[PDB]
């Protein structure tokens, strides 16, 4: 190939079953409450941290604004 394989993220590693989730909570409300990061934190098995920051990369990621061509 190129290089080999990206590798950025620590060993841990986000399934389907816990990102639906985080996913489900997103549409309800943007971002969890420190009740709601809890609550799930629990639910999924991930910690306050990971959540958090998950909902972040990824809001970030949707509040970007490109332009439209075509």
């Amino acid at each position: 190939g190129s290089s080999g394989s990206s590798g950025k993220r620590p060993r841990t590693r986000i399934t389907d079953d816990q990102l639906r989730v985080l996913r489900q909570y997103f549409d309800i409300n943007n971002s969890p409450s420190e009740e709601q990061i809890k609550e799930m934190a629990d639910k999924s098995g991930l910690p306050q941290k990971v959540i958090k920051h998950w909902f972040r990369n990824t809001l970030f990621k949707e509040r970007q604004s490109g332009p439209s061509s075509g």
